[PDB]
């Protein structure tokens, strides 16, 4: 998927709001 929080791209969402839910980049 596309995070503006911080450059980063995944497989699918699910991996997104993990990536979002995780803290890794929070906005
Ligand atoms: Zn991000």
């Amino acid at each position: 998927y596309k995070c503006f929080q911080c450059p980063f791209t995944c497989n699918e969402k699910s991996h997104l709001f993990n990536h979002m839910k995780y803290g890794l980049c929070k906005n």
